[PDB]
């Protein structure tokens, strides 16, 4: 029952349904444009909003029914919810300014002359409407129409204001649309699911430069029904139907097909101003020689398209090239353009790629799950700086094969070949293996260019000295990763370092560098941490699972801000244990030990306790800087206001334990917020 402010928008609780007659003080705030409200808000709001307020966004979820008669004659905006109904009464008497409404869902009553608010430009239909509307019942200036779930009344002339820009129809909409009933002003149209009536000519008006139609549509396109003005067409799931020449207009620059439409492509058919071709799932027509316009830039096939793509049938205009889940044709050399810098393929993609297929503009190749034939030298473009390879592919890297240029490499689930002396190029900076791969990585295979390293689930051999580059930054090791790291294995410029599930070996002196901030352990990790183990440089440290060891004086180092305790850690913490320089301590779910006196560092911010922690708070032990206390489900213990420090802002506590946790707290003169978690 509380209220959150942001920048402008003040949002109250998803449950707050509190009569608002105490709250007129708050939002009086003359900073605050608009109010949220949430689902169960149940009240009166006709004489308790002022001036200053211009938006009441009411979010879906709504509950809120009231008569509503009194907005302020100040709002430009209004928007209803689920369960909102209204007369004509309270729709002839929303304020003489708006601009902006969304009506109620249970709204279906008929709207006559002179009741929606003249100046609106902005309205927006509810669920349940499905009532008639005649010449001059929207208002004239209206720039925004939005019908919904239920309205399939008809549209005649005259109707729709001849300042409309954007019309939007919902699913149960399927009326005949004819000549002048649209507006000329209008620049998009977008049908809704059930809409199925034939488009003649000059019932799409010459403005209109954005086309959607739905789920149901299927009616052919002639010539001349499209305006010149289009820019946009998107068919929806069933248009199946043939198109011809002279029916897409000469302004065109973008086309997306649905699933269903499975149509033979002809010359002068497709529009030279085209860049974009997006293909339904279900196309899988052969695509013949002149056919592409030659302006296309991005070209998307479906996941049924598996037809043959032979010589000159791709524009040299193309950059862009995305095959679908099907494609599986063999691509023969002078079939891709040299213009092409992006190819991607799909999952069924299992066609060898010789010496001269791939353009030398290529910078960005995919692969999709199947793909896993030899790639030999020359094959890979020298232009090319991003290799993902996919789950399948398993063949042997070679020599000169991955291009000099070569920036980005990510190898696949089953990806499992030995990596030797001059296999990856010089200037490589991502590197990720996958699941499989667990060859030895011995010295001067991994470029000394590379910043990100990451290993997968199989990995497992050891990593010796000077097997790393020097101007690694990122080092990921996972599942399997279970071998010790000796004196002068990680490099002097690596920041990040994420062990894995499996790794649980000691950490000597002078291992981790004095460039590493942040330390991740993973789930095995139960080792002791002993003096001038971790660096001087380190700020974050996580724990993971298993780690239930015990911390002495000098070991956390004097840098360190970020301490994440992992479920199992459960042992005591003595004085001066904890840093400085620590500003956010997060303790696991199973963690429950005293805390005394001069444990907790004074400069400390954020502290969260995890389930279990549920024992006595003395004074002068929470931080002095404290500002968010977070308690865990288990937590049963009185809190007093003298135990709590004078900076605290927000207190986490569960809700079932409130008037046990709060039992000598006056929460009617707190200074901090109470924020209540749930089961």
């Amino acid at each position: 029952e509380k209220y959150t402010i942001k920048e402008t928008i003040l949002t109250f609780n998803n449950e707050f349904n509190d009569p608002l007659d105490k709250y007129y003080k708050i939002l009086s705030n003359p900073k605050i444009d608009t109010i949220e409200f949430g689902e169960k808000f149940n009240q009166e709001i006709d004489h308790l909003i002022p001036s200053n307020i211009k938006v009441i966004k009411f979010g879906w979820t709504s509950e809120f029914n009231k008569d509503v008669n009194f907005l302020t004659e100040s709002l430009t905006e209004i928007y209803y919810g689920i369960y909102k109904n209204h007369s004509l009464e309270e729709l002839q008497n929303l304020p003489k300014s708006l601009l902006k409404l969304k009506l109620g869902d249970v709204f279906n009553q008929e709207i006559v002359e002179n009741v929606l608010p003249g100046g609106l430009t902005h309205l927006t239909f509810g669920e349940e409407f499905n009532q008639k509307i005649v010449e001059n019942v929207l208002p004239g200036g209206l720039t925004h129409l939005t019908f919904g779930e239920e309205f399939n009344q008809k549209i005649v002339e005259n109707v729709l204001p001849n300042s409309l820009t954007h019309l939007s129809f919902g699913d149960c909409f399927n009326q005949k649309i004819t000549e002048n009933v649209l507006p000329n002003s209008l620049t998009y149209l977008e049908f809704g699911r059930n809409f199925n009536q034939k488009i003649t000519e000059n019932v799409l008006p010459n403005s209109l430069t954005h086309l959607t139609f739905g789920w149901y549509f299927n009616q052919q396109i002639t010539e001349n029904v499209l305006p010149n003005s289009l820019t946009y067409l998107e068919f929806g799931r069933n248009f199946n139907q043939q198109i011809t020449e002279n029916v897409l207009p000469n302004s065109l620059t973008y086309l997306e097909f649905g699933r269903n439409f499975n149509q033979q492509i002809t010359e002068n058919v497709l529009p030279n101003s085209l860049t974009h071709i997006t293909f339904g799932n279900n196309f899988n027509q052969i695509i013949t020689e002149n056919v592409l316009p030659n302006s296309l830039t991005h070209l998307t096939f479906g996941n049924n398209f598996n037809q043959i793509i032979t010589e000159n049938v791709l524009p040299n205009s193309l950059t862009h090239l995305t095959f679908g889940d099907d494609f599986n044709q063999i691509i023969t050399e002078n079939v891709l353009p040299n213009s092409l810098t992006h190819l991607t393929f799909g999952d069924d993609f299992n066609q060898i790629i010789t010496e001269n297929v791939l353009p030398n503009s290529l910078t960005h190749l995919t692969f999709g799950d199947d793909f896993n034939q030899i790639i030999t030298e020359n094959v890979l473009p020298n232009s090319l700086v991003h290799l993902s390879f996919g789950c399948e592919f398993n063949q042997e890297i070679a020599e000169k094969v991955l291009p000099n240029s070569l920036t980005y490499l990510e190898l696949g689930h089953n990806f499992n070949q030995k990596i030797i002396e001059n296999v990856l190029p010089n200037g490589l900076v991502h590197l990720s293996f996958g699941c499989k791969f667990n060859q030895e990585i011995v010295e001067n295979v991994l470029p000394d260019s590379l910043t990100h390293l990451s290993f997968g689930h199989c990995f497992n051999q050891k990593i010796t000295e000077n097997v790393l580059p020097n101007s690694l930054t990122y080092l990921e090791l996972g599942h399997n990763f279970n071998q010790k790291i000796i004196e002068n294995v990680l490099p002097d410029r690596l920041t990040y370092l994420e062990l894995g599930h499996d790794f649980n070996q000691k950490i000597m002196e002078n291992v981790l560098p004095n460039s590493l901030t942040h330390l991740i352990f993973g789930t095995s990790f139960n080792q002791n941490l002993t003096e001038n183990v971790l660096p001087n440089s380190l700020t974050h440290l996580t724990f993971g699972t298993c780690f239930n060891q015990k911390i002495i004086e000098n070991v956390l180092p004097n840098s360190l801000t970020h301490l994440e305790f992992g479920p199992k850690f459960n042992q005591k913490i003595t004085e001066n244990v904890l840093p400085n320089s620590l500003t956010h301590l997060t303790f696991g779910t199973s963690f429950n030990q005293k805390i005394t006196e001069n444990v907790l560092p004074n400069g400390l911010t954020y502290l969260t306790f995890g389930l279990r922690f549920n024992q006595k708070i003395t004074e002068n032990v929470l931080p002095c800087s404290l500002t968010h206390l977070t308690f865990g489900w288990y937590f049963n213990q009185e809190l007093t206001e003298n135990v709590l420090p004078d900076t605290l802002k927000v207190l986490k506590i569960y809700y079932g334990n409130k008037d046990i946790i709060l039992k000598n707290i006056d929460t009617s003169k707190i200074k901090f917020k109470i924020e209540y978690f749930n089961k």
